[PDB]
């Protein structure tokens, strides 16, 4: 009836760390519920192993890797999402939705990298590009500033501690990580993650002030949970759609006592298990404003997981038996499957038969036009042009795959999912993350294609037997980059 639409985007959390993806070491009843009222899916691909190319791409319907600066932005960027590019929020405004972005961002803010006024009126921001409220962690959880920023404004900002940030250059005075690992109370970092100090936590970057504007990172969760029901509540009466970015399970894990050192995984575990109970806060205000039935959520995640991603945290020694990626190899910033095959779950009751676990090849590229076509928006010529219309698989209604999906890894270079097959280009790059994690990138100079049909985990590479396929593969890259 105009159903309501919530995306609910986990940071970094892995094909295998819900409890209905098969550990044993994490319970997460909200997500196993969700996923029981509607769709587990099994082969749903993020278009990126890193988080800002993937959110690009889910949010504007155009492949990151087409647009120089996506991979590679600055920890003050600009505006990576510009005001004349055409969003999903755009397109759901064209539908009498009110639009609500809340959470993590990853996608810049202002004009030019460090041109952003902490102390005055940020802009461009989210409401120039469709998104009529916004409550956004200014940066990453592992980065500065560590504010949050309300509809181009610092919230609670305090003009007796104005802010300052530089990504170059120390402040003359302030304590560091490095320096002052005595003032880090709560977490000390691995590797690097040893700038500023907020919170008894070091960070990258630097920053002066933010006062009463700072952060806590125990309470970013039930911060951002509480603006998600806010907006739901203050628009129960006409469709919305709310983007909801969860800062879990991205570091630091820090969680909320309710949650901190009860799993034996660690603050890591403690995230999932953190990111679980906000899925439940707002499945129960659903429930609460009889709004359940006509509001159709997709959960998923941005990329693949990574154990240590720069704290101390423990999180490869507590890991045991749970493998963050599932069946699959590699992590976040991988082109190996780990690094873009995500969990996935729709629930939609009104139209989404309940129990379903479907293995169609499908990727968050399509998102803007699926659902551009549930609230009959013909999105304009050239708009959102690699999203493709699959409504009717995303909602269980066909099981045709996507013919293939594109996946980008942290160097750019380019895989293919095409049925049974995975292709790996060709690239310079090392087999190793090199920078902290242990991640396998599966880079290597000579072309690599792996039937996934014979096993999950990419070990067998098949491209000398196939030469055909192999073919097939660059040819598609080759279309695919030919539209740029
Ligand atoms: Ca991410
Ligand atoms: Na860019
Ligand atoms: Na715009």
């Amino acid at each position: 009836t105009k159903p309501n639409v919530i995306i609910i985007l986990a940071d970094d959390l892995g094909y295998g760390d819900l409890e209905c993806y098969g550990t044993t070491r994490v319970h997460t009843p909200n997500v196993n519920r969700l996923a029981s009222e509607g769709i587990r899916f099994t082969n749903v691909h993020a278009t990126a192993s890193t988080s800002t190319p993937s959110r690009y791409a889910l949010l504007t319907g155009e492949y990151a890797w087409r647009k120089k600066g996506t991979g590679v932005a600055a920890g003050n960027a600009g505006m990576i999402i510009r005001p004349e590019q055409y969003t999903i929020a755009d397109m759901f405004k064209s539908a009498d939705y009110t639009t609500g972005a809340i959470g993590k961002w990853h996608l810049g803010l202002g004009d030019k990298t460090g041109t952003q006024d902490w102390n005055g009126t940020i802009s461009p921001a989210l409401k120039d590009i469709g998104f009529d409220y916004s409550y956004i962690m200014a940066a990453t959880a592992d980065r500065v500033p560590c504010i949050y920023i309300e509809n181009g404004k610092v919230a609670d900002y305090d003009s007796t501690a104005p802010i300052e940030v530089s990504y170059q250059k120390p402040f003359e005075g302030e304590p560091t990580g490095r320096k002052n690992p005595e003032l880090l109370y709560n977490l000390k970092p691995s590797h690097g993650h040893d700038m500023a100090i907020v919170n008894g936590i070091s960070r990258i970057g630097y920053m002066k002030g933010g006062g009463k504007a700072l952060w806590k990172d125990e309470n970013i969760a039930d911060t951002i949970t509480s603006h998600a029901i806010r907006f739901i509540e203050e628009n129960k009466e006409r469709p919305f759609f709310l983007y909801f970015a969860t800062n879990d399970v991205h570091v630091p894990r820090f969680p909320h006592e309710r949650f901190r050192g009860k799993n034996p995984m660690g603050l890591r575990g403690d995230a999932i298990v953190q990111f679980d109970w906000s899925v439940g806060e707002i499945m129960k205000t659903l429930d609460r404003l009889g709004l359940t039935e006509n509001t159709l959520i997709i959960l998923s995640s941005d990329n693949g997981p990574v154990l240590d991603d720069g704290y101390d945290d423990k999180a490869v020694e507590l890991a045991g038996s749970h493998k963050p990626g599932g069946p699959f190899r590699g992590g976040k910033y991988s082109a190996f499957e780990a690094g873009t095959c995500v969990p996935a779950i729709v629930r939609y009751p009104a139209q989404v038969k309940k129990n379903q676990t479907l293995n169609t090849l499908l990727s968050q590229i399509d998102w803007i036009q699926s659902l551009a076509s549930l609230v009959n928006v013909t999105i304009p010529q050239s708009k959102a042009p690699d999203s493709q219309n699959h409504l009717d698989s995303w909602l269980g209604k066909s099981k045709k795959d996507r013919p293939w999906v594109i996946e980008e890894s942290n160097i750019l270079a380019l895989s293919v999912r095409k049925g049974k097959w995975k292709y790996i280009e060709p690239s310079n790059g090392s087999p190793m993350i090199t920078w902290g994690p242990k991640i396998e990138t599966g880079y290597a100079p000579y072309d690599q294609l792996f039937d996934m049909n014979k096993s999950e985990f990419e070990s067998e590479n098949l491209a000398p037997k196939y030469p055909a396929i192999v073919k097939e593969m660059k040819d598609i890259l080759v279309q695919e980059r030919a539209k740029g």
